[PDB]
């Protein structure tokens, strides 16, 4: 599957594409204002994510440090980044359907379009401000917009026991972007597409 990367914020990010054991493709790219990155996802990636990083400096061999969504130092992402971090998720080939969506549930740093290029499906999108509206103890000491289980670290915001609920925080993330996850057990914003569609992400996508 093709997927375009485009970053047309003003500022650059540092894209990353992995599907948490391994890069797809080569897992990360700087993307300056308004440069696009395709990458080939190969059939039937379960569980794969791109999001963006800011703030990133790195050094000939591609190590350094990002202050959103840095993935073990790593120019070329093998695994996952650090929270705040919107989400393009994707599980492909899996039964016939490709199942995308937004995630808030690992905070938010850079608004996001995730749609597809081929037919027979909608596009998600969350493009509000929400960096600029985090609450208090929400906002990130680097930039960004933590969730709350990063900030609080127990099952009220983190879901892993009981049957958690809504919070003043989720809530607010639902209510800027009302198509993306914004806790574990919110009601599913994912989308069912064609088996092997191609698709676009977006970084500040225009309004």
């Amino acid at each position: 599957a093709t997927f375009e990367i485009v970053n047309r914020c003003s500022y650059t990010v540092w894209a990353a594409a992995s599907k948490g054991d391994a890069a797809l493709d080569a897992g990360g790219r700087q993307l300056n204002s308004g440069e696009s990155w395709t990458i080939n996802v190969e059939p039937g990636t379960n569980g794969g994510k791109i999001w963006a990083r800011t703030d990133c400096y790195f050094d000939d061999s591609g190590s350094g440090i990002c202050k959103t969504g840095d993935c073990g130092g790593l120019l070329r992402c093998k695994r996952f980044g650090r929270p705040p971090t919107t989400l393009a998720e994707f599980s492909l080939n899996q039964y016939g359907k490709d199942y995308i969506d937004i995630s808030n549930i690992k905070g938010f740093n850079v608004p996001m379009d995730f749609s597809p290029t081929t037919r027979g499906c909608r596009g998600v999108r969350c493009a509000a401000d929400i960096v600029g509206q985090c609450p208090a103890k929400l906002k990130a000491p680097g930039g960004g917009c933590n969730d709350a289980c990063t900030v609080f670290q127990t099952s009220e915001y983190c879901c892993t026991t009981g049957k958690c609920g809504p919070t003043e925080y989720s809530r607010f993330f639902k209510r800027l972007c009302p198509d993306a996850f914004s806790y574990v057990l919110d009601k599913p914003t994912t989308v069912t597409c064609p088996g092997s569609s191609n698709y676009r992400v977006t970084f500040c996508p225009t309004a």
